[PDB]
């Protein structure tokens, strides 16, 4: 009484994330950034916090090496989104600073992170959520965006230099 099977003749990695945006992406959702953290890059995450989900987490690893430059994790309970960054065999620190926490169990939430040169700019439903100080100088290297935990992703697309 069991169905479904991975079946992989030879372990390999998924192709590029080109083409149209993702629809109803599973979790954890692993979305590699084509290019990397570039001043002209904007990350967008449209999902919804389930009533049975404690909280999720959005970590940004590097496709090249594999280090986390930014690790944001919202907290529906207390109401504080912690920010960290795991470095090569090392770790950064815990950063908490927000004006309004929309993330709520039972209601949708539009999150959009902006990649810049001095720092990042996260927005929530048209509201400056918080900023992320450049911890890893090699931020540009970061070309991987993964999302684990308890979150209902609906639409995910890594806006790039395309629009122009």
């Amino acid at each position: 009484g069991s169905s479904g099977s991975s079946g992989h003749q030879q372990l390999n990695s998924l192709p590029t994330m080109e083409g149209p945006p993702t629809f109803n992406p599973p979790v954890p959702y692993f979305g590699r950034l084509q290019g990397g953290l570039t001043a002209r890059r904007t990350i967008i995450i449209k999902g919804y916090v389930p009533p049975t989900g404690k909280s999720f987490a959005i970590n940004f690893k590097v496709g090249s090496s594999g280090d986390i430059a930014l690790h944001i994790n919202p907290r529906m309970g207390n109401g504080t989104v912690v920010r960290n960054s795991l470095l090569n065999g090392s770790w950064g620190s815990e950063e908490k600073k927000i004006t309004h926490n929309p993330f709520g169990p039972g209601q949708f939430f539009d999150l959009s992170i902006r990649c810049g040169l001095d720092r990042f700019k996260v927005y929530a439903n048209g509201q400056h959520l918080f900023d992320f100080a450049h911890r890893l100088s090699a931020f540009q290297r970061v070309d991987t965006l993964e999302i684990q935990g308890d979150v209902t992703l609906s639409y995910v697309q890594i806006s790039g230099p395309s629009s122009g």
